[PDB]
């Protein structure tokens, strides 16, 4: 379907993959805004056009227990690459948690 794990902590998706869905797969919740998909998101983030071979990086939220010991703990990252654009949209992100 939307979703495909590629190699661990890595996936394939496509570009109106609904961001529940992106948040189950990835393990993480990711900000929340104007916006209901991954594209949407990346829109909102890039607050511009997104080109094939655009990379975005997107910082996921803590759990509570990441602070558990730990005043500053270290945000895990989001890196989207756009791999396929059609009619001024990504199709396929290339997303990896780093
Ligand atoms: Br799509
Ligand atoms: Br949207
Ligand atoms: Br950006
Ligand atoms: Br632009
Ligand atoms: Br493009
Ligand atoms: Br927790
Ligand atoms: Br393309
Ligand atoms: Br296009
Ligand atoms: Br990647």
């Amino acid at each position: 379907e939307d979703i495909t794990e590629t190699s661990p902590d890595k996936w394939l998706i496509d570009g109106d993959t609904p961001l529940d869905e992106v948040e189950r797969a990835i393990g993480y919740e990711l900000p929340e805004g104007d916006y209901e998909t991954i594209s949407g998101l990346l829109f909102d983030h890039a607050n511009a056009l997104l080109k094939t071979g655009d990379v975005i990086e997107i910082p996921l939220d803590f759990e509570p227990e990441d602070y558990l010991n730990n005043t500053s703990p270290t945000q895990r990252i989001l890196r989207i690459t756009v791999l396929e654009v059609e009619r001024n949209v990504p199709v396929k992100l290339a997303l990896a948690l780093l």
